[PDB]
């Protein structure tokens, strides 16, 4: 059997690491960018 799970990916602007889900990378953006 299979160890996961790969298709369509997300890509961080900032560091360009790949990510499986829109959320994951939208939390990884946090460290890049700041909110008030
Ligand atoms: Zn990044």
């Amino acid at each position: 059997g299979s160890s996961g799970s790969s298709g369509k990916i997300f890509t961080c602007e900032y560091c360009n690491k790949v990510f499986k889900f829109k959320h994951s990378l939208q939390a990884h953006l946090r460290i890049h960018t700041n909110e008030k």
